[PDB]
């Protein structure tokens, strides 16, 4: 592989970093605007069929290079996130 296709590569990689970000934090505000909403709890609620009806749904598109577990977990992970946010 070229020096040059190595850059291109990583510049693609870095580009995609970028815009992830941006929907992340999108979406985090999103979610912010909808905390915003519901009634004061003790614990961060997040309605366990929304969220597994949700999952499987993301699952249901996977059809990238990694499996349905791994896209799971990150999505698992973006989502407490949010939740820690509201």
């Amino acid at each position: 592989m070229s020096n040059t296709e190595l850059e291109l590569l990583r510049q693609k990689a870095d580009e995609l970093n970028l815009q992830i970000l941006k929907l992340i934090n999108e979406r985090g505000n999103v979610v912010k605007e909808i905390g915003k909403a519901k009634e004061a709890q003790g614990v961060n609620r997040f309605d366990p069929v929304r969220e597994r009806t949700m999952l499987n749904n993301i699952i249901e598109n996977n059809d990238g290079p990694f499996e349905n577990s791994t896209i799971q977990h990150i999505f698992k992970e973006i989502f407490k996130a949010g939740l820690e946010l509201q």
